[PDB]
């Protein structure tokens, strides 16, 4: 049972009726998120109106600018901290350690849901480079958390890796789905980023509640008035072969850039840490760090000073719609990105530039905030330069002759956003999700040999975003295989487990107890029936072998030495090892135990003897070294 | 090890080196089936040449028209049997047992491999209702295994089940997208047919090998010479939000169809097995059974006789061209569907039945095929039935706003096409496999909530068709958990394990040897360190222990020689039982230890005494009931 304490970037933890759930659950879910959309929607709106409304000089459009987002993230904040501090940053690695049977204090609570609710629609109605694709994966969970509760529905399982597994993964399948407004693309990434062996039976679950909230959505949309970012694009021959070069490098690069991504916002994270004097000055007025990054970011994004020149104008959604459009710049979307004073590539490479580091240090501000979309939006500006400068080379077309037949420079901005955000999150279901984003399925081949290029590369490098914070914020982690090598099939577990392995016997005076209990720093002591045989049989935890001590050395009627010579562990609370491991067990078989059966550790028997024990940290050491 | 006996109809079992190995087998997989599939045209347009040349007589075309298909399905039946009489079959229900550690004798050789090519040649050929989604996975792995012994690698693994699923997963997932002409699609198929829980890591590995083999189909199409089966249909408002309860009753039609189709094939394959003398002449002569079926099912479909009356003319594209079309029947799409004595809706309604019953009966025959395609077809006919009785009855349209927006029947077709294939496979994937055969995604939420209302109709009612294959073969079977009842959260191990276990005593007099032998009948033996403690350490395999027993009581160096002094276990084999239970133990945790750790069998200890056992017989009892 972990518990959080709070930093200043993130944060640190020390020490007949599945279907009406589904059916509820879609439905819950498809409401919270239309109602957030109206919100979001709503905020904006009045940042446009208030913005034109005030345009006496450039002191007061300025003051209006930086004045506005400043005071939403500052709310948010303070009500963020308010109410419950664990609900800031991303919510999928704390979802993805929730599944393997790890228990945090009070993630699933109420006002856990109020606060990240109030927090992400005030974040979001701002401009900062932030998304909701974690929030959202939360907001499901607790949704579903709080439903299960209202009808008692899975209380008579006795394990918590499989009691919480089939409401959690349904749930965040659904968050995913409507975060994107994509069923199919939602489900396939929720399945990779929240887990490493899913069944297929809760594959069909959260297929059916995604479905459901697509048809909720569809109906709220013909009662009010392919959906988000449709794209229109020529389906006779829209790329030609000479072509997939380009994509391929799109993918390399892609790759490339996800790792450093990664790489920069954790190094982000670690220098504001090391800085001692800052860390506690910031620490005493924590409001004060929020507001300063706002400010900053905002400055720079005034249309009228250095923001013409990052296209700072259009929203995320404008900017993203422009992006995806069937015309070409080189021979609104032009005006925006191309300024009088500059090209579309100076613009374009300084919008790369300029959001890749603004979004790698915005998304550690203490608010619920998310990164899928900033990155997505970074890839597909990289797309639109690479198919600008193809169609820049080769004005009539690349296919033999000129055959009226050109470069659509949509396509590769589509392609990239995609192959970026896949590199960052170590995906490759962004395909699915663009599919479904833009309504056609022209691209196909293109988008899936940059994805999994651009993964093979990033994966190469760097782990991914939410296993990077789940190792900021100390959570349990178990380090993903790996992939291009067969060095790890030669592995066995003789090769990495430690023998010392504190234990005791079933003799076992209070003597011999007391020496083995203090000569480890372990949470749990083995036992075992006989010195002489050391036959495995069981763990004792730590808080109950002291109580043994303490029990017995407590003031009863010099004397200490009447009290050590028997034992008694009928009494005792013996937890069961059910799962052992083999000396020639292999790397790939302790993996699989560690990452699905819910254990942390594992003890390794020739037939009955205890002769070494695996951890979660020599399985670290094993696949990194 | 299991090995193959011969039957009618199934027959029975009685008894970076990864990027080298991605390409070579992508390479390799597309090569294979460009080279298949152009053999099986020619072989088509052979029929059709032969079909249109004489005219002389009705008796010479109905002559060539049934000598065709009977001399093509004997010579593959002759030379399967010839080589290699396991290649029979669907080839999926087979693998699937692989990769759960089993070993088939020879499954995996040169000899089935150049069987399964040509024997799959000659079968689809000849023009009956047969497909090739199973033989491509076999296909497939057998490739994938001939290329690992080529390239020595995953020599290091030391489990089976470790070792097999590294190997076969990327190249089931290669061989299911080669078939379909689907990368992803076909990746997602496989994963659902082939296990319980897949990994990421492997899922990655096949989007990878999919993606060059689609880069090399696309390479040898357009450089050396998409969508095969393509749609056009308007994309500004291709369906009402009136018409979803049309496709949610072609949902759960389709279920019940599905449902029907598996227990038919079941049905068929057991009726003819009791019939004794029957069967005992058709062993006799073994040609005379495929021959017979053959000449039954070709008459039928004689464009001149019967076969006007359900169109008979067309072939499978050609069948399955004119179902997708974007035209309105009711008012050669519907020239062949509507005969001058008939209609299109007595004609749908006879090429849903007879195909329906055709289908069964010529999958169960003995040559290589599969059954995707015959219900991907029949799904495609009893979906343009409903549309065209949604168009009839709204001859303007379903909204009297305005009269351009009307019916199109062709999107009924997809929507029933992949619903009742889900239905019949008991997968979700074949949406995502119909986007990418018909280019489109227009019709993505009916096609959605048709399948998943099929899918969970058919698993309520009965099991897929490879489960049923697999209890028919007498293969190991692990039935599915199952889906919205919520009753198997409260059995727990203590209520479906046996309590009396055989064991043996470390001790073990020779009389207690033989009395434990002659009490059992198991395949293994636990190990116990005494009686007194009941300590369990291990098993002993039946052959080890009759083999000592034998070598004591053998002759040593009237009959004095009993010996029967106590045994001696140290130079005897004993394997350890890493995985054990505990009485609370939920049966979804121990579903997910057999299916996945690869273990046919579990005992239950408590503090280490032995207290039962629970194997895959006592699972099945416990599940089913
Ligand atoms: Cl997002
Ligand atoms: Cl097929």
């Amino acid at each position: 049972a972990l518990q959080y304490e709070q930093t200043l970037m993130y944060g640190r933890y020390t020490q007949g009726e599945d279907w009406i759930f589904l059916v509820l659950l879609g439905l819950l879910m498809a409401l919270v998120s239309w109602v957030m959309d109206y919100a979001i929607a709503a905020c904006l709106q009045a940042q446009q109106w208030m913005s034109r409304g005030l345009n006496t000089s450039i002191l007061l459009q300025y003051l209006a600018w930086v004045t506005y987002p400043v005071v939403l993230i500052t709310f948010s904040a303070g009500f963020t901290q308010i109410l419950a501090p664990q609900a800031v940053g991303s919510g999928i690695p704390e979802m993805k350690t929730i599944l393997r049977g790890v228990v945090l204090k009070e993630y699933l609570t109420l006002k856990t849901f109020i606060a990240k609710v109030i927090g992400l629609t005030c974040a979001l109605g701002s401009g900062m480079p932030l998304g909701k694709e974690g929030p959202f994966v939360h907001i499901a969970s607790m949704c579903a958390a709080l439903l299960s509760k209202f009808l008692s529905l899975f209380g008579g399982i006795y394990e918590n890796e499989s009691r919480n597994t089939e409401m959690l993964a349904a749930a965040c399948a659904v968050g995913v789905g409507c975060c994107f407004a994509a069923p199919i693309g939602g489900v396939l990434f929720s399945i990779e980023v929240t887990s490493t062996f899913f069944a297929v039976r809760n594959y069909w679950r959260g297929f059916f509640a995604a479905t459901f909230s697509a048809f909720i959505f569809r109906v709220l949309a013909v009662w009010n008035r392919t959906a988000l970012f449709k794209t229109r694009f020529r389906l006779d021959f829209p790329f030609d072969l000479q072509e997939l070069p380009a994509f391929a490098v799109i993918g390399i690069a892609s790759g490339f850039g996800g790792a450093l991504f990664v790489y920069l916002n954790r190094k982000i994270v670690q220098v504001m840490r090391k800085q001692k004097t800052i860390n506690r000055f910031l620490m005493r007025k924590r409001l004060l760090f929020p507001a300063l990054v706002t400010l900053l970011i905002s400055t720079l994004t005034f249309p009228p000073g250095f923001g013409q020149f990052m296209a700072g104008q259009l929203s995320q959604k404008e900017t993203l719609v422009t992006l995806f459009d069937n015309r070409t710049w080189v021979r609104s979307t032009s005006q925006a990105w191309n300024p009088p004073r500059a090209n579309v590539f100076l613009t374009l490479v300084i919008f790369i530039l300029m959001k890749f580091w603004m979004s790698a240090l915005a998304t550690t501000i203490p608010v619920p905030c998310g990164a899928f979309m900033p990155v997505f939006v970074i890839g597909a500006a990289f797309g639109r330069l690479v198919g600008e400068s193809m169609a820049a080379w080769f004005p009539d077309g690349i296919h033999t002759d000129s055959s009226t037949y050109r470069i659509v420079p949509g396509g590769y901005a589509v392609v990239g956003a995609a192959a970026l955000a896949g590199a960052v999150t170590h995906t490759v279901s962004t395909a699915v999700i663009v599919f479904e984003l833009t309504g056609q399925i022209a691209h196909i081949l293109p988008v899936m040999i940059a994805v999994i290029l651009a993964n093979a590369v990033a994966q190469s490098l760097q782990p991914s975003l939410y296993d990077s914070i789940i190792r900021i914020k100390k959570l349990p982690y178990l380090p993903e295989l790996g992939w291009g090598r067969h060095q790890q099939y030669r592995v066995r577990v003789e090769d990495i487990m430690v023998r010392d392995v504190p234990h005791v016997a079933l003799s076992c005076t209070f003597r011999d107890l007391r020496l083995a209990l203090h000569r480890t720093k372990g949470r749990m002591l083995a036992l075992v029936e006989s010195p002489e045989s050391m036959i495995l049989l069981g763990s004792i935890e730590r808080s109950q072998v002291v109580a043994l001590l303490g029990a017995q050395l407590s003031p009863a009627r010099w004397e200490e030495q009447q009290l050590d010579e028997p034992v008694n562990f009928s009494d005792c609370k013996i937890d069961p090892a059910p799962f052992q491991l083999v000396e020639r067990t292999s790397l790939h078989k302790t993996h699989t135990i560690f990452s699905l059966l819910g254990v942390d550790h594992a003890y390794v028997t020739s037939i009955g003897r205890l002769i070494g024990i695996v951890t979660l940290k020599e399985l670290r050491k094993a696949i990194e070294g």
